[PDB]
């Protein structure tokens, strides 16, 4: 039993405590929407973490995401694009990473 009309992020569409402390949440994440996926029950505070997830989403037939050359699966294109260009160079080696 409650009420909530104003002090919400645009972007969480979540009811909070101060139109300042919304404000300074609503730039310290920005990201892409509540993070939430309405397809998964999954979120997490990156971006393009949401919006690669969104455009790799379709019939994937598990409601969770995989790498469709292992069949393994993982949370998001983005850690996929990680692990494919490393866990694929060695033989399926500690996780580490893209990178230079
Ligand atoms: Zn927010
Ligand atoms: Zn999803
Ligand atoms: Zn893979």
């Amino acid at each position: 039993s409650e009420g909530r009309r104003s002090d919400t992020c645009e972007y969480c569409g979540k009811v909070f405590k101060n139109c300042s402390n919304l404000t300074v949440h609503r730039r310290s994440h920005t990201g892409e929407r509540p993070y939430k996926c309405e397809l998964c029950n999954y979120a997490c505070a990156q971006s393009s973490k949401l919006t690669r997830h969104m455009k790799t989403h379709g019939q994937v037939g598990k409601d969770v995401y995989k790498c469709e050359i292992c069949k393994m699966p993982f949370s998001v294109y983005s850690t996929l694009e990680k692990h494919m260009k490393k866990w694929h160079s060695d033989r399926v080696l500690n996780n580490d990473i893209k990178t230079e």
